[PDB]
């Protein structure tokens, strides 16, 4: 394996490296209604269903996917 604190959309979902829509999706879900403002009282919780969607926008995307198992995000900083 390669060393953590990397990031990567797959996993802020919890799913493996070529999962399909409907997986991203389900799971996705299963969190943001875990992370949501609207169910959850704690912002902390809050804070991160913006980062997880993230994630899914992409993985949900046939470009945004394949370019991101392809190559991957990159050194891109934030």
């Amino acid at each position: 394996g390669s060393s953590g604190s990397s990031g990567d959309y797959y996993e802020i979902l919890g799913v493996s490296r070529g999962a399909s829509d409907e997986d991203l999706k389900k799971a996705y879900r299963r969190l943001a209604l875990k992370f949501h403002p609207d169910k959850n009282h704690a912002p902390g919780a809050t804070e991160a269903f913006k980062a997880i969607g993230t994630a899914y926008a992409v993985l949900s995307n046939p470009e945004k996917r394949k370019q991101y198992d392809q190559f991957g995000s990159g050194p891109s900083s934030g």
